[PDB]
């Protein structure tokens, strides 16, 4: 099930398996970001999904790389974090939430990804859904099949973004 | 559940709970072995576990870390390696896995560690089966839980280890 990542060409087809596979899992958005060994910037990043394109340009416009709480503990850990105000906590954090909501990215959990090379990056996924008890309920309830998923994702990205032809 | 790993007192519980879920799990062995960022060598590693001290002292004494084909693939990936007859590639291989059988340790799988900070490491679990078909089976029933156990394992560990 998982073999069709590695079995795919280009990133094209890989980003439309996982964006299925996610869409399968009940998250009808995601971003796959990666990027090489002690990078220093993100010229050299691997960023795959299907989050609206005026939320990619505003995030990288307004410098939210360096508010967004998820990214500082993706460089520490290798567990989830999941999406909540309460991981926020200055005002730019407080204006990253609101306008992530406004671009219809509510409840959902950034998964760190630590390459085998030293690759650094995130599983980001949103989930549609009434409250976040219920976005909870959603997310809990897929969890051990996508701390899988991250993981296949993760290595075979990796080959795709960085090494194969 | 798995957050009993970091709430954990200091290495005693922590080892014992691991051992514990693990056992749950279905799994009589175990061995956690994790290094610090960009190691030389063995002397500053962490490794907990209930593997039989015969063997761990064999191990060491043969340097099998340089011929167990789990060690090479743990700094490739970061996906699991099940202890199948392919990964034995060399008869240098396949003497460990003769060594390993003799010591109780036959089925199984190792899954890599790969922490925030540039830990590298493995957890290694055993399963006591009557054959390849028991075994396989049991660990596609407990596979997504094995996988989600790794990380925690991980997180905690490296946090006791080196911090
Ligand atoms: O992919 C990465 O960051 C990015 C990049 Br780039 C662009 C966008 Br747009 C979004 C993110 C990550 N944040 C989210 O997805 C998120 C999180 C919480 C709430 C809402 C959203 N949300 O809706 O964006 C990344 C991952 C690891 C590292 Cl180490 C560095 C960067
Ligand atoms: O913990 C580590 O290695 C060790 C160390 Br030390 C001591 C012993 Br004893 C065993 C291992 C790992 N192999 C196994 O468990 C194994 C695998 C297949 C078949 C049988 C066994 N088996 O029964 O031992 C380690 C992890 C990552 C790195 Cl990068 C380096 C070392």
């Amino acid at each position: 099930g998982f073999l069709e990542l590695e079995r795919s060409s280009g990133k094209l087809e890989w980003s439309a398996i996982l964006q299925k596979m996610a869409s399968d899992l009940g998250f009808s958005k995601i971003l796959f970001g990666l990027l090489p060994k002690d990078s220093q910037d993100y010229e050299n990043a691997f960023i795959v999904g299907n989050y609206p394109a005026a939320w990619r340009e505003h995030y990288d416009r307004a410098g939210y790389a360096r508010v967004d709480p998820t990214v500082s503990h993706c460089t520490q850990s290798v567990l989830p974090i999941f999406w909540e105000p309460s991981i926020y906590q200055t005002r730019k954090q407080h204006e990253f939430f609101e306008e992530a909501s406004a671009a219809g990215l509510v409840y959902g959990l950034t998964m760190p990804l630590h390459g085998a090379r030293g690759e650094l990056g995130a599983l980001s996924l949103s989930v549609e859904a009434e409250n976040r008890a219920e976005a909870n309920r959603f997310m809990e309830s897929v969890l051990p099949t996508l701390w899988m998923l991250k993981d296949y994702a993760l290595q075979s990205g990796a080959g795709l973004a960085f090494e194969h032809p």
